[PDB]
DNA sequence: CCCGAAAGTCCG
DNA sequence: CGGACTTTCGGG
């Protein structure tokens, strides 16, 4: 069965723009796990819309099939277009979509698509559907795969007012002890967003809870200010 | 335009 | 370790 022809119009328009002497730095910048077309984001956004504009956006019911397609192509540019047509479709992605996400999570992993799929698509999903987060969370803690990790750390980042504290708080306390630095800044990360709506519980927290190292600076990085450096 | 964020390198 | 610096991106 032939690659979908939005998919394949889209292959053709991104190899005809690119440009090898950029995808040098930009495959370097993601430590050469991928390779890389060399195309940046306002144009690979335009030549997308190009695309849209010529065939228009499929219909739905291939969502999931052009968001596979362009999952399995090398050059890391068709994650990043496929994860803007996600977007695209945001209005029609739901509950059920939890282990289509998941699984988009563990496949060609790295910080760039998982922290564009994990604190949006899934933020929003556990904000509407917060019974769900049980029958997630405590499976991507456990799991072997640091970015499931990093999801069940970062699924409440842009939460500010609606962020669960007291589950926040024990999801960090399962991870804090982790070597991993994609694990152990996303705790900071947390940390340091959240402190900017509850600044005195990120500050109690940091100060009679263990962390890396890492983890405590990035956190209060900001907040530092506000109550000062003890001597 | 600005600022803050993921990263990233380089240095002591 | 952690500070200083860098580019790219998203959002005032």
């Amino acid at each position: 069965v032939p690659m979908h022809p939005f998919v394949k119009a889209l292959q053709e328009h991104f190899t005809a723009h690119q440009n090898p002497e950029k995808a040098e730095p930009m495959a370097r910048y993601m430590k050469n796990h991928f390779l890389f077309l060399g195309i940046q984001t306002p144009e690979r956004r335009q030549l997308l819309k190009d695309i849209i504009q010529i065939h228009t956006l499929p219909d739905q019911k291939d969502f999931q099939i052009i968001i596979r397609e362009l999952w399995d192509l090398p050059e890391r540019e068709f994650q990043a277009a496929a994860l803007d047509i996600m977007q695209k479709y945001k209005k029609h992605i739901n509950e059920t979509h939890i282990p289509f996400l998941e699984e988009l999570i563990v496949t060609k992993s790295w910080w760039d698509s998982v922290d564009s799929i994990v604190p949006t698509f899934l933020g929003d999903i556990f904000l509407k559907h917060p019974e769900l987060i049980s029958a997630y969370i405590p499976k991507w803690i456990a799991s072997d795969n640091i970015w499931l990790q990093r999801a069940a750390i970062l699924f409440q980042l842009k939460y500010k007012q609606k962020m669960d504290e007291e589950l926040l708080f024990w999801i960090i306390g399962q991870l804090h002890s982790s070597k991993e630095f994609f694990i152990q800044k996303a705790i900071g990360w947390v940390l340091r967003e959240y402190a900017k709506t509850n600044p005195d519980v990120v500050w109690e927290y940091v100060q009679n809870n263990e962390l890396a190292p890492l983890s405590k600076r990035e956190a209060i990085k900001h907040i530092k200010q506000n109550y000062g450096i003890n001597n």
